[PDB]
């Protein structure tokens, strides 16, 4: 209710924004007693210990003047782990639980399988930082490794980033790159991609 | 065309999917719900998630994959136009692992039983 009646960024009080006060006042109350609540009641353990302690700063405000900056920032995270956490809650429902209990399996299997192939997107993250290094997307080796994980679903920008520039006579090192872009289609989306289909209809 | 010699297992296949989907969707519409409003929050000055509603309808197109990377998360960066731009990076990496790749799989894992 806090974050669909107030925009995003702006600093808010019990009067309101800075700049619906009683909804803004009494969700604020009903925040921070459910907050203080589950700091007594305390992966579950774990979010639980994100949820209440940023759901505190969210609200400091109620109490205590805090900058705009972070009293978002601590928004962002609480909503999202407070979702992610009532899936939790629909382990214990008879419509619902067969599936948190197959999102468990899938997602346990998918991160060990990331120790792995890390190295998989490292090797290929270094390589295009290389050969691409004049283009916006890999222009540092943390954004040419955020970017080839963006290619992973298949989505390769091959228009916009290899063929492009090679009629303009901007890849610097173009068989090259063009044999990492065969590469990386085979290794990644073909083959990393269809071993994680393959562990997923196995495991359920 | 139920009643079709070599449609019908065809129907019967569709409809299996399809319930098993519309029953799955009671729990995976609050994982969704969970990147729509925390997008309204990290992305709130970009057209696509101007408004909650908006962010929800538009998480539900990446699904596929189709994340708008470039568009999205990489250009506002290096025209320093993101508000929270670590955190706005964590939460695409995140939801590319949950949604995209297991979600999905989850999808065609169930799909692939079924039939």
């Amino acid at each position: 209710i806090l974050v669909v009646n107030i925009k995003p960024g702006m600093a808010f009080n019990s009067t309101g924004i800075i700049n619906n006060s009683y909804l803004i006042k009494t969700c604020m109350i009903l925040v921070f007693l459910s907050s203080i609540f589950g700091y007594c009641k305390e992966i579950s353990n774990v979010l639980e210990w994100i949820i209440y302690t940023t759901g505190i700063i969210f609200v400091l405000p109620l109490f205590v003047e805090i900058p705009a900056h972070l009293q978002w920032q601590c928004g962002a995270i609480a909503v999202y782990f407070y979702w992610m956490n009532f899936l939790l809650y629909l382990q214990r429902f008879e419509n619902c639980g067969i599936f948190i209990v197959m999102l468990e399996v899938i997602l346990k299997t998918l991160l060990r399988s990331t120790v792995v192939f890390i190295f998989l997107l490292l090797a290929f993250g270094l390589s295009f930082y290389i050969l691409l290094n004049l283009q916006d997307p890999f222009s540092s080796p943390l954004l040419s490794i955020i970017q080839t994980f963006s290619m992973m679903l298949g989505d390769i920008n091959y228009r916009e980033s290899f063929l492009e520039p090679y009629l303009r006579n901007e890849l610097a090192h173009p068989v090259l790159s063009f044999a990492q872009l065969v590469s990386f289609t085979i290794f990644v989306p073909i083959v990393l991609m269809n071993l994680l289909i393959g562990l997923a209809v196995g495991d359920i």
